[PDB]
Parts: structure tokens; sequence; C-alpha cells
């Protein structure tokens, strides 16, 4: 019941208890382990309020006090008449801050109590998602400078009226497929670029085309928003020491911004919610470039460095591998845009990680997804166990629109 | 009920109904998965089931369940249970339960082989010089010189747990490690303790940075005993590099032969606490993980000094980049000197095609994608990109804690 997890590099043992206060299921039974999968009324809300107040009011050391119990009392009042309730600012920002520290799949989490969160439970129309949203993409990016940010668009009612960002990250590029049969661009996002035709884009059809919002207001039908130009940051990508490397033409996005995702507070649905930092290089260089459904340029590097692709023992794909990393994180730097490798990242965590012990009782994390893509057992949290188990306020994944919309 | 694992590279789906023959426990519930946890005297009662699945498992492998044969031998096991409180297996079945635990071992990435095993049956061995002699004969026919044969060697199960065999040493041939005055280490920090068992039991040590250990042997709860396994069958591959010629002077060497001994064999309840099996390596096992973790041997940062990246800051990927050249010169080394190695580009993609062949002809595959996922280069490999499903099947190879912490010394 009380959990140990060993570091097998340093020795180190956390000793676990925050598990216990673990409300959602993980996929995982005594039989079997899903470590490794991808996705595994008015009755049932009240308890959820009451939780999420309850270790609101304690964080604030003000469990049990009068302003505790009349604010579960305010709320049972509001659930009990209106069947929802309405968060108070100050409860909105902890719940998005928790909701991050909670995300078990992430490396970042150090930074997650300097998260600027923007209230966009005013927004009505598309129109105005498209305003909230040119105005996070502009403070979160800060010339370079990046910044932790949140915008959170009104809560779910009757599920007929959700607000949703269609696309999976605010700035992303677009895929085609080709009479040649092959793909130009992002082969991740042909689906959502024919989207956007369908509803009237007008695609450049070239390889680093940033797509259109799809921008879903109050359960209505979509509309397409072009991001101003300028509001999107883009690295060229060059190498310190091979010059030909400007010649493969890659470029990409200073932003990384989560925007299909589910924010759950207290029992509340915060369906649009798109969320952003900064990168870890490995995300670019390892996996948007490398991997065989992406941009998948290893051959192409690999070729241009001549290095002997007769045979997979000659560990070219693996030199190949390093040099498009290390070409990612120096354009970055270069043109002054945050970014963080992953041996800086990690052990950031690491660090993270002996706080929330110390601090907390624990600190969820999924091993599948926080050791890097590549040289995994150099970094520390190769060598670290560690506990996967889910907390509320979280950030889960929903179905893309396309599947759910009534047009 | 049917379990999918979906590719995401290849959006191939495949269906999983073997776990439903799953009976032991993953650490893992609703509430908490345990994944990344390491590590997460028999009675007749709790035997005879164990026996009988067994047997039924092995009768229909061999299209012979239900059989006068298969219920003979069922009467045969069970008589032999309550009149003796354990039992015998047939050379046959020995065979099919060493392979089987092989196939079912889900940490484990070159099971494309498992039913290449070459399996000796020390069961008839009474001794530590005994021992000794089927240890040194695993390994001459193993090596082949360096023509690598899988192969494992079954000493006798444990009866009442305290006339155990065991092998001390975790794998049969690794390198003395010492612990030096002033707090550095020379050999390997892995096997400090043991080597300093073994120095106490009275081992001469040369103390140098690559000294193969002696073996200490326990046959029948005896206190365990010191051989020294013939230098001229200790097959040996000294490392350089293709294109740096510096990299030979760096006076790295590794052994040629992969052979762990302290894991424990269940076989339909019975269980053989000395099993020293072997196969072949991965290169990034001795690349990755022998040489270039900070608790091993540790030569990143002399590599890439030789090497003159740029050390001041990480984000150069200095280490990285050092790590590549290390592996390929491993892999150049063994393959130079014609000793069977295989990259880990090769082996996850044999491991995906057994994997899938698996699901097809018997319903699955237990895999634990933390240990199968390559220690670098992860994602250019296609298990990364694999869902698996892991689960626990029997026969399987199991833990057990080390045996100076539970051994009673005779004297
Ligand atoms: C500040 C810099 C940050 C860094 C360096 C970072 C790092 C990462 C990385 C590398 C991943 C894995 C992503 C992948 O492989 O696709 C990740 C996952 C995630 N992070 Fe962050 N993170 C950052 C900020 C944030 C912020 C601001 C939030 C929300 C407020 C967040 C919530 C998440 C979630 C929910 C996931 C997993 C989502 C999923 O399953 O796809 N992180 N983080
Ligand atoms: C034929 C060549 C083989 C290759 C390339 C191979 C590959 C591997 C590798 C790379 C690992 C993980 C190594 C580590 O990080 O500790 C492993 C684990 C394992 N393999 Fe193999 N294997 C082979 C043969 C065998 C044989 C012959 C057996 C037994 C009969 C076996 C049973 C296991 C077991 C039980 C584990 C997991 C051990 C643990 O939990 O510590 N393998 N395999
Ligand atoms: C199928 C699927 C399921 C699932 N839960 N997630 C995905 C990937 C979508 C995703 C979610 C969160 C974060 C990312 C990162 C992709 N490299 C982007 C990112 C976002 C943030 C906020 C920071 C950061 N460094 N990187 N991608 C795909
Ligand atoms: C602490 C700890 C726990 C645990 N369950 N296992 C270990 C390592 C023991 C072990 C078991 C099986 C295989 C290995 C390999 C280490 N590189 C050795 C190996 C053996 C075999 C038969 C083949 C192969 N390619 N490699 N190590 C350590
Ligand atoms: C199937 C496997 O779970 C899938 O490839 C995961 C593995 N680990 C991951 N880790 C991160 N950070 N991001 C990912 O997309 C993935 N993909
Ligand atoms: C804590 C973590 O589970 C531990 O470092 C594991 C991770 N994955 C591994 N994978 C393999 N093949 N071998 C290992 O020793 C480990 N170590
Ligand atoms: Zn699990």
């Amino acid at each position: 019941r009380f959990l140990k997890v060993k570091n097998w590099e340093t020795d180190v043992v956390l000793t676990d208890t925050l598990h216990l206060k673990s409300t959602l299921e993980t996929g995982c039974t005594e039989h079997i382990c899903m470590g490794s999968i991808m996705l595994p009324t008015k009755d049932q809300l009240f308890p959820l309020a009451k939780e999420f107040l309850d270790q609101y009011y304690s964080s604030i050391k003000r469990f049990g006090s009068k302003a505790h119990m009349d604010r579960l009392e305010e709320v049972n009042k509001e659930i009990e008449s209106t069947s929802t309730y309405q968060l108070k600012d100050t409860e909105l920002i902890y719940g998005a801050k928790h909701a991050w520290r909670n995300a078990s799949r992430c490396v970042g989490r150090i930074q997650w109590s300097k998260l600027q969160v923007f209230d966009a439970r005013d927004c009505t129309t598309a129109h105005g998602m498209f305003n909230y949203i040119c105005n996070h993409v502009k403070y979160a990016t800060n010339k370079g400078n990046l910044r932790s940010a949140i915008t959170i668009f009104p809560q779910r009612t009757d599920g007929k009226h959700d607000f949703r960002v269609w696309n999976s990250q605010l700035i992303r590029y677009a895929g085609y497929k080709q009479p040649d049969g092959s793909t130009l661009g992002d082969p991740a996002n042909v689906q959502f670029t024919e989207i956007c035709i369908q509803q009237g884009w007008k695609a450049p059809r070239g390889r680093f085309d940033v797509l259109p919002l799809l921008l879903q207001a109050n359960g209505n039908d979509p509309e397409l928003f072009q991001i101003p130009p300028e509001l999107v940051l883009e690295v060229p990508i060059r190498h310190p020491k091979f010059d030909w490397f400007k010649d493969l033409g890659l470029k990409w996005y200073g932003l990384p911004a989560v925007s299909n995702m589910l924010l759950e507070i207290g029992g509340l649905e915060f369906s649009a919610c798109p969320f952003s930092g900064w990168y870890m290089g490995t995300e670019i260089g390892v996996r948007d470039y490398c991997d065989n459904s992406r941009y998948n340029i290893l051959e192409e590097v690999a070729k241009k460095m001549d290095l002997d692709m007769r045979k997979t023992s000659s560990l070219w794909k693996d030199q190949a591998l390093v040099e498009i990393n290390i070409a990612v994180l120096y354009s970055f730097q270069s043109d002054k845009v945050t970014i963080v490798d992953h041996h800086s990242a990690t052990e950031s965590f690491i660090k993270h990680m002996e706080n929330e012990y110390r601090c907390r009782g624990g600190c969820p994390a999924d091993w599948v997804w926080i050791v890097p893509p590549m040289s995994g057992s150099i970094t520390p949290v190769f060598h670290q166990e560690m506990l996967n188990y889910r907390l509320t306020p979280s950030f889960e994944y929903q179905p893309d629109p396309w599947n759910t919309h009534v047009w």
C-alpha cells in the first residue's frame, strides 16, 4: 500500500503514498500490464466537486475552515439547482496548474507552477476563439523566449454545445497525398488537411504549409481562420558543421501547443483548452523528422553524409540520427528560440521527482513516455523506477471531433 | 475476451487471446501500473494442478491430448506427488519446458530463436565439482569457437529448499570489480560485492580491469565452492574501431558468451534453481549498458575526449556522438573476429516478425516494452512503435534473491 521506487544508477529509493489518492483507472490489471498501449449527471458531479474543493482548500491551508464549508455549501446549492457549477478564477488556475502537475507522461513538469492561465470562459463565437488563440500564440511565443500558457474556453454543458479546436496542435504543417503515390508535407495531417480543403481552405500545396484553425464554438459547425503568418515563429534547420544541411530545406515551428485534449477539473470538462510550452529537441529531430511515417528523412541525410548504408550494423541510421538532432538544437539556439535537450530535460525531471516525493509524497510518471526516443539509457530517467497512476485534475485524450460532430 | 495491439508506424492491428491462459500476477492493478519496476517450499496441495496444467500443455503441443499416454502420465505424476510429495520430469518434458520458459520470457528480444535451444540435462549432478564439469561443457559447446549456439544446463530441482543447487555468479563469465580505497572502482562496478565474496572464499585476485571471475558453485545446499574456468574456454574480443585507430588504445575487450546463471526455471510447479542459460549478444548490451552506464565502465568521457567533441554543453550531444562510435566499434570487433553478435536494428526487426508469427499461430506474445526497446536509438527501431501486452505464462524464468543473502552456512 506504501510503495518504493528505486533509482538503479544512484540507489536512491523514494516512498510513494500519493498513489492512494488515485481516482481514475490505468488500463492494467493483476493479469495484464497495458503500460505500452497509447490509449487504454447531478449525482456523479457532487462527489467530484467535493474532492476538488477539498484539495484546493487544503492547498491554501484553509481545510475545514468556514470559507471552505461555505464554498462546498455554495457549489452544492448550484449543482442542485443548475446541474453544473462555475469555478472561481482562483480554482480554475489551481485546476489547470494541477492538471499539468498530474500529467504522468510529461517530462517538463518541473515548470508546472509557472503556467499563465487565460480565462476564455466568456468566449461565445469562433471568431472570439480565433482572437483568444492568436493572443495565446503571441504571449507564449514572446519573440523566442517562450512562456508556458493555457487558454480555457467554456466548459461542456449538455454536450451538444461543445467548444473544440479541431486541430491537434495550434501550429502544424499540412499533409497531401500525391498522384505520385507518395506524401507531400507531414503524413500525420493528411486527414485533417483534407477536411480543411473540404470546408474551403485553399491549400498552397507545399511541404511546410502552416494549417488553418478549424474552430467550434458552442456546438456549432467549425469555421476556418488563418493564424496571422507573423505570429507563427519558424526556425530554418542548419548544422554547425555540415554546410549541405541547410540545402535539405528543413524548418520547424518554435511553439508546441496541444489543442485536442480535455481538461477535467472537479468534475467539470473543458473540451477546448489549447496549451503550450517549449520543445525538447528529440521531439522534432527524432520523432517529427525521422519517424518512418513522419518526414522520414534518415535515408536522405545518411546519403549526404556518405555513410555505409549497405548493412544495418554500420549504425548509419544512428549516426544520421545524432546529426539531425545536433542540427535541430543548434538552429533553435542560434535563433534564440527556447529549446531543451533530452539530457537537460531528464535531469530536470529527476530533480522534480525528488521534489514531488519530498513535498507531495509522490509523482505519477509513465516511463514509456518519459524516457527520450534516442539515447535512452544515457539519460537518468532510464534507470529510475516510476509508478504510473491517474490523479485529477487532469488532461485527457478525446475523440477527434469529425467523428462526433453532426453537421 | 480479445485484446488488440496496434503498431503506430504500420497500423497493423493484432488480437491477443493467449493472455487468457495467464496465471501468475503482474504487479499492476486498475489503480497503479508497475510496468517500469525492475523486480515486482510448495505443498502437494498446490503442486498437482500445476503439474496437470503443464502436462496438458505438453500433450497438446504433441497432438496427444486426452490420449491413453496423456492419461497414464497424469496418473503416474499424481501418484508420485502423493507418495513422494514431488515428481520427476521425463526428458522430453524438461526439453519442452525449458524452450517454453524462453518462448514465454516477455523481456526477451531474441525469442525468434526459442525453438533452437540445446538442453543439457544435468539432473544426475550431485556435487560442486560435478557442476563445474557440466558448466565447462556448456561453455565450450555454446562458444563453438565464435559460432555461438543457444544452450541451457539444468541442475537438480529444489526439494525442501534446504538442498538447493545454485550458481552464485549472476552470469557464468563476468569481470571482477575492486572498490579502491580512494573510492574509485577498478574493473566492473557491477560485480564488486560478488568479487569480494570470491576473494573471501579464497580467490587470488589478479586485480586488473578485466579479470574473469571464478565460478562459485553450491550443490545440494552445501557451502559453495570456487573453480576457475579454463582460460582457453573463455572467448574474448578486443575492441577496436573501423575508422578510429586510437580506439584500441583504450584497452577495452569483452567476452563473447552472455550466459545468465542466477535465474529460476519453473516447469509444472517444479523449481530449477540452477539452470544457466546462454545465447549471443545484441551489441547495445555491451556498447550502451556495460560500457556507458555511469555505474559500469563509464567510458563516455574518455571516448568523447579522444574524439575532441565539444564537451562544455550537453546540447552538443557529445554523449550521443560518442555512444554511437562505441557501439559501431563493438559490432565491428565481434564481426571481424567471427563471433556471433546482432545489432539492435536487426534484432528488433526479427522480433517484430516473431511477435506477429506468434499472434497468428499462438494467439499472442507477452512482451515487456520497457525491456524490449533498446537503450539507444529507441524510436528508429520498429519495437518503439509497437504496442505490447505484458502477461506471465508458465513455464517461466523468475528472479531469485542472491544466495549469499539466504544461505545457511555449514562452515
Ligand atoms: C514547458 C515545456 C514543456 C516541456 C519541455 C514538455 C515536455 C513534454 C514532452 C517531451 C512530452 C511528450 C510529448 C510527445 O512525445 O508527444 C510531453 C507530454 C505532455 N505534456 Fe508536456 N512539456 C512542457 C509543457 C507542458 C505544458 C505547458 C502542459 C500543459 C499545461 C503539458 C502537458 C503535457 C501532457 C498532457 C502530455 C502528454 C499528452 C499526451 O498524452 O499526448 N506539458 N511533455
Ligand atoms: C539467442 C540470442 C539472444 C538474444 C540476442 C537475447 C536478447 C536479450 C536481451 C538483449 C535481453 C535483455 C538484456 C538485458 O538488458 O538485461 C534479453 C532478456 C532475456 N532473455 Fe534473451 N536473448 C537471447 C537468448 C536467450 C536465451 C537462450 C534465453 C533462455 C533460454 C533467454 C532468456 C531471456 C530472459 C529470461 C531475459 C530476461 C532477464 C531478466 O529479467 O533479467 N534469452 N534477451
Ligand atoms: C494517439 C495520440 C495519443 C496521445 N495521448 N497523444 C498523441 C500526441 C499528441 C501530443 C500531445 C501532447 C504533447 C505532444 C508533443 C509532440 N511532440 C508536443 C508538445 C506539447 C507541449 C505542450 C510541450 C512540448 N514540449 N511538446 N503531442 C497521440
Ligand atoms: C537487477 C536485475 C534484475 C533482473 N531481472 N535482471 C538483471 C540482469 C540479468 C540478466 C538476465 C537476462 C539477460 C541479461 C543480459 C544482460 N545484458 C545478458 C544476456 C543473456 C542472454 C542469455 C543473451 C543475451 N543476449 N544477453 N541479464 C538485473
Ligand atoms: C506503442 C508506444 O507506446 C508508443 O510508440 C509510444 C512509446 N513512447 C512514447 N513516448 C513519447 N514521449 N511520445 C510518444 O509518442 C511515444 N509513443
Ligand atoms: C527502472 C527501469 O525499469 C530499469 O532501468 C530498466 C529499464 N529498461 C531495461 N531494459 C533492458 N533490456 N535491460 C534493463 O536492464 C533495463 N533496465
Ligand atoms: Zn501496468
